[PDB]
């Protein structure tokens, strides 16, 4: 219900109003406005021709760590009925109020019943089997090796690696059942969807414009197709663009068939400099169901390494999802460039952090969990297993792209805050 | 004041509530909720543990074109007093209600007075001299060739190219005065700041976390510095990462000194595939005051080309600002992947478009202006000069990065809308 001083200053500048003029237009005290840089908010919004939400400060300020005990986690249990049976139990892990919470599921569909599919969800997720039992994953109506596979639990001696993991692909329906008699739990961890802000906007476009967008995005989205959109944007043709960059038409065509060859790169960067765009977005990403990201217990075992005071093993990952991360951590300083979500699987562990009130700590037992904000310095003590998940748009890989395009990004951020 | 069905569905899924459960929790009719997919909004927000703004539909739906007559533009005139004199006149061009409007300025500070600097602004801008007179640009307290330069007007015969143009760099203070007796106007066109969403979030972090972020962003932001953050994020060291990718430690070091060599690229892409990140953000952007983007009348003349039915010439651009575009267009179909802002400089021109109610058109005289939404198909008729400006986060270059990382992006967008 508060006013963001950074958003307010933005809108005043956008309208080219001084503080005095703004207070005058809004009919409020100038000292009040200077301090801000409930009844004020509506007047300010109207004076600056914006919606109240456009001036609204975040509901959470100076968050560092949020935590949730095993007891609180167990208390959050909600049964899910599906296909005439008690199908899952659903529990939530630590997250800031209002944010999407990581989920633990009891898998209750028995081995002799095909698990009814959900509707899918936009956000991708890392799902890992916590065990103790093997489970079936289902990804299609018909039951084939492509749509039906066992997500194993670790039955052996290094249980800190709990089981198989994979990435649930965006939007595709899925479900789980027990592979046998033994019970099982999973963690499914969603990252923010990076295509969501585009879709939110595209949803409000006219149907005509939307159809035009889908045409431009249909088929193979290549260096050439994207470049042609960049050129049209700048009122250029391939002919005029190559001439502007001082590049032969044949060398441009060659670059577009091999963008990631350092000659292809040279041509595209030269064109980008001449025309005012970033060549990096023209470079190839890997061609795009569960087999690629699938990570076995063995895979994770093979990945084991020392990471400072910890031992670490990898869960599933995808190069097309750089913001979504998962690791097994054995405990016996941590700082990330975005958010972390942790859940204890073994031991009575202490999470320590430095926050606005100095050194702080919390003790967590299995099923206990925590969240850390971007760049919150922290560490774990005790002995010693926690699952480490990561998500967040800030700083996300798209932010990294922009930051490399920024002169003195630290100075820019400092200016924004004071 | 309406509810976005796409945001509502998102939050229900996030909480794992069915429609029936959601209506039940919110204490509203299930048919009402099914239709939505004022009194409902508050209850829904509370039930779904979100702020009302998080469910709010955009205030503008199905916008295609907005326009503003020369008369309406002239009527918007606002004087700006600075340093004891009438310093500018400020006019606004067509923009959707609430959005940042492009600005035209009368330059009124005389040649014998040094123009007092403003405070700067986060957003970069293309500024172009409309003439008829030359102007002084100022970019520093002391007057040096680096901080003081004439932005010329075209005095010759191809006036559709109106004058010199350049990019106002982010945050640096600037001002303008007349170079002589002749009066002058400029257009200054701002694009959205792509670092703004990061700063908005960073502003709400604890001071401790903020200081840690600035440390990680200080100095040279290189392939190696960014990679090391990516590795720490995944609980990897350079040693374990290279082993995971099956790459020799010496080949990784070599790649980080030459990321844009197709061997450097090969190593980084291999590491990105193995560890689950996008190598493209590790590749170099050009090293980063006014001299680089400065575009003379001659420059623009040299750039002239046929673009369909139009003749086009380039204004200033910057490779580190891919979303910000400007062109001179001579008139005697257009579709862009983001927003356009147009201002007529000569002739009585017709802008035609296809919108929700079929073919539409508007006639515009000099100073008349228009805005087009992303992918709105349009065309100009008549004879024949308009300035074409472009901005917008959607689809911006960061969206393009994500879209190349998406399986069947058109199918994803279609699903989001229905």
């Amino acid at each position: 219900m508060r006013i963001d001083p950074f958003k307010l200053a933005h809108w005043m500048n956008a309208r080219k109003y001084t503080a005095a003029q703004t207070a005058d237009l809004a009919g409020l005290p100038l000292d009040d406005l200077r301090r801000l840089l409930p009844a004020a908010a509506t007047a300010l919004a109207e004076a600056l021709s914006v919606e109240p939400s456009q001036l609204a400060a975040d509901a959470h300020r100076n968050l560092t760590v949020v935590h949730k005990s095993a007891e609180e986690m167990h208390a959050s249990r909600r049964p899910i009925q599906r296909d005439g049976i008690h199908f899952y139990n659903y529990y939530t892990l630590a997250a800031p109020e209002g944010r999407v919470a990581p989920v633990v599921l009891d898998i209750l569909c028995p081995s002799d019943r095909l698990p009814a599919l959900n509707n899918g969800h936009l956000e991708p997720a890392i799902t890992v089997n916590l065990g103790p039992g093997d489970i079936n994953g289902r990804w299609g109506e018909e039951i084939t090796p492509q749509t039906w596979r066992v997500l194993h639990a670790n039955h052996g001696g290094d249980r800190w690696i709990t089981g198989d993991s994979y990435v649930e692909p965006s939007y595709c329906p899925h479900s789980y059942s027990l592979a046998g008699d033994a019970p099982a739990r999973i963690v499914s961890y969603t990252a923010q969807s990076n295509i969501s802000p585009l879709m939110t906007e595209a949803n409000n476009w006219s149907t005509g414009a939307f159809e035009e967008a889908l045409k431009a995005l249909s088929g193979k989205v290549s260096a050439g197709s994207v470049l042609d959109l960049f050129l049209a944007r700048r009122a250029h043709t391939r002919t005029s663009a190559a001439e502007a960059a001082g590049v032969p038409p044949a060398d441009l065509e060659a670059a577009l068939r091999s963008p990631a060859s350092e000659t292809g790169l040279t041509v595209l960067r030269t064109l980008g400099r001449a025309l005012g765009f970033d060549y990096r977005v023209l470079l190839p990403a890997d061609d795009q169901g569960v087999g690629k990201t699938w990570t076995t217990i063995e895979d994770s075992r093979r990945s084991r390494r020392t990471f400072g005071t910890y031992e670490a093993a990898s869960m599933a990952s995808a190069a097309h999802l750089p913001d979504l991360v998962g690791s097994f951590l054995r405990v016996d300083d941590l700082i990330d460039h975005a958010e972390n979500h942790y859940v204890v699987t073994e031991g009575r562990l202490t999470l320590e952090w430095d926050g606005p009130d100095g050194p702080a700590s919390v003790e967590l037992e299995p099923d206990g969990s925590a969240w850390t904000g971007p760049f919150v310095r922290h560490r774990w003590h005790g002995t010693g297993t926690v699952l480490k998940f990561g998500s967040g748009a800030h700083l996300g890989y798209q932010d990294w792209l922009e930051l490399t395009n920024t002169f003195e990004p630290a100075a820019t951020l400092r200016r924004g805050r004071r």
